[PDB]
């Protein structure tokens, strides 16, 4: 049980808000959402241009019922606000002709396509930084062989969407209370 450790070295509580923040100062805020393309609502997830927002608080939740959550343990993230028109505050990915996107949903989702992400630890580094990985279906099981990064669309958002170069870098801050 190598687990999860926030940006302040303590254990990442399970079911607990977090912000997503980069390791890089530089490289923008938190986690937040955008309306993109014909979405009625925003349904888009991207990461915020505001270096010093921290974003949304999102809640991390493993497939175990721990009190942490463990290395190679699948989780699902939620917003612990949503926006008004998504059904629920979880995170999805969405394929489409660009390639496989994180979005939220207007209906409720099995919780197979929900608890499709995993953290793994990056090294060479002092503080927890972890890059965020996507797990496709495996026909039966599912593989985590994919990793999620940032698309700028023409309008200038920073969209998280499965990666195949510059995957994103993340550091764990715990949330008010």
């Amino acid at each position: 049980d190598d687990d999860l450790v926030d940006a302040e070295g303590n254990l990442v509580e399970d079911g607990g808000t977090y912000y997503l923040l980069p390791h890089i100062w530089a490289h923008g805020g938190g986690i937040e959402t955008a309306k993109t393309g014909n979405e009625p609502c925003p349904l888009t997830v991207v990461r915020s241009p505001n270096e010093v927002s921290k974003g949304e608080p999102i809640r991390i939740s493993s497939q175990f019922l721990s009190l942490f959550i463990p290395r190679g343990s699948l989780v699902a993230l939620g917003f612990a606000n949503p926006p008004s028109c998504a059904a629920s505050p979880w995170w999805t990915v969405v394929d489409s002709p660009q390639g496989p996107a994180v979005k939220l949903s207007q209906q409720k989702l099995p919780e197979k396509d929900i608890l499709v992400f995993k953290f793994e630890k990056v090294s060479h580094s002092n503080i927890h930084v972890y890059k965020l990985l996507y797990c496709q279906h495996d026909e039966e099981d599912v593989k985590c062989d994919q990793y999620i990064g940032i698309h700028r669309d023409r309008n200038g958002n920073r969209r998280l969407v499965v990666t195949e170069e510059n995957p994103l870098e993340l550091v764990l801050l715990k949330a008010k209370s």
